[PDB]
């Protein structure tokens, strides 16, 4: 029994607009392609109750959404089940977080951490629609495995005559261990990470340069074990349908995909995140290049 | 899993769609212990303006809204019927049109599965519902949800290609299984001789419902409705209707359920033939004497009907 309870009512409108356009979307069926009209499609709803159930939602208010059938397929290629995506949204107020670029204004997530709501301006919305079928086909030939933002749905939300635009993410840091130290770059791993993570950002930085972008950059966020420990410890005295286990450094690398483990020969022991960031808002080419030089040599 | 909401007309589809709709969103909302005044002047509204996406059954742009989704809500329950069924019996498949009546001829819908009447109604219709729903409201509780008055159980309006319809929806006079071979409509003062007769049970359970019933009716200035009589006729219904759902399941392209159909009485254990009776009070709206004595007029002459 979903009120959308939340703080902001904008955040209620999000909740429901993201319940009833997932529902929506089960009654439509997965075609074998995408066609170039799903990346000029979008579905708009006006809702204007009067006198029902006003406790949480407004009486009035606009949801579109743009590319629906688009953001199903990628869901789909990054593995994000849509009734997941749905309960993550639904099930309880999205939550302020803290900061994952200088892309945009608020910066929210999903209660439980696993996705990222990013505000963001009506030129991003159209940068994204630029992009949008170039990034599907890169999406579909790395096997949804890159550094890029991995964008999860577009939305329009208007409540009071104010338009907002947000897009979701898959979150960039762990929905389960804390980020202590973020960094935001325009360090000893596993060979195995190592090699992986350069060859993603080969890639990744090489789709940006032939899309013809720049001034993006690698953010950074390093949990550090030892210190969630002892901040355990600390807060334990004044004190997945069960709850799931992990050791000290771990996670689940299906789950947290821009997750690394420090190398075993190491002295404290981490999880390090990294992304490329703000992928909207020298020539590009050249830009890509020294990008793939400088994030390279951060790593042993 | 899976609704493509495929009808004939996209009217239709929009029923489908919103009906669906409109009982999911209703999901989320508690059950309150009160109905609010508030409550009877409440509706729901909802324009889906699509571009290019989900275009294959429904329409690209359509309005739909729902008058008194928790006072309707509520009678659905008061009557006994479940959310859940309502809403399969609307989206699992198309509703269809029908066997077909009126004064004037009158085109209704039914529900694929024969459970449940949609009928296209004014707006002047809508209005007088509106009117009389707090009222409808109170005597259904008081009579526990025993009536021969209409069972209704939402209240619409579509529009689609900038035409505004409305719709209300009803629970079935009639057997969603068994055939119903002789309709009659007494319109006040085919009987008038042959007798009709029935269980004691039956016969003093319909008489105190029709006596109730008529008296809401008065206490409301209301005349001009009628009592609609379906017979069902089990021995011809054997003889006509043998090897039909078996050669429906092939090679190529006098007993009911109380609790579903509600307006059903067997013919008494000893008498002339094995017959089925289905008797309602219909047409309460708006599709010389006053309402106090047609009351009296009524609840004599449809007395008199069973012995
Ligand atoms: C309670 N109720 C009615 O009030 C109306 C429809 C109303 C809906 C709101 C105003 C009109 N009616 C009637 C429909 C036209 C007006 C009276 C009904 N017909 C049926 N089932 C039915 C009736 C006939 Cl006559 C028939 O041949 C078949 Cl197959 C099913 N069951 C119930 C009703």
């Amino acid at each position: 029994v979903k009120l959308f309870r939340a703080s902001e009512p904008i955040l209620s409108v999000l909740m429901w607009g993201v319940n009833h356009t997932i529902n929506e979307l089960s009654n439509v069926p997965v075609p074998v392609m995408l066609m170039p009209d799903d990346f000029k499609a979008y579905s708009k709803i006006k809702v204007d109750n009067h006198l029902f159930n006003k406790e949480n939602l407004p009486s009035r208010f606009k949801f579109k959404e743009y590319c629906p059938m688009v953001f199903r397929n990628l869901r789909e290629r990054f593995g994000i089940d849509d009734q997941d995506y749905q309960n993550s949204v639904t099930r309880s107020a999205p939550i302020n977080s803290d900061s994952q670029g200088r892309c945009g204004t608020r910066f929210l997530t999903t209660y439980d951490r696993r996705f990222v709501i990013k505000t963001v301006s009506s030129e991003d919305v159209a940068e994204m629609h630029n992009i949008l079928k170039k990034y599907h086909q890169f999406i579909v030939e790395c096997h949804g495995n890159t550094l890029l933002p991995q964008f999860l749905g577009m939305y329009r939300l208007t409540v009071d005559g104010v338009e907002t635009y947000m897009v979701v993410t898959r979150n960039v840091f762990s929905h389960r261990l804390t980020v202590h130290r973020k960094y935001d770059l325009k360090l000893h791993v596993g060979e195995e990470s190592k090699k992986n993570f350069l060859e993603k950002l080969k890639r990744d930085v090489e789709f940006l340069a032939q899309l013809k972008i720049m001034d993006y950059s690698l953010l950074v966020g390093i949990h550090d074990v030892d210190r969630a420990e002892q901040e355990e410890m600390e807060v334990e005295e004044r004190a997945l349908s069960f709850p799931r286990f992990f050791g000290p450094g771990e996670f689940d690398p299906s789950v947290d995909v821009y997750a690394m483990k420090s190398h075993e020969s190491s002295p404290k022991k981490e999880v390090y995140f990294m992304a490329i960031i703000d992928i909207l808002t020298v020539n590009p080419e050249q830009y890509s290049k020294r990008f793939n030089e400088f994030m390279s040599n951060i790593l042993t």
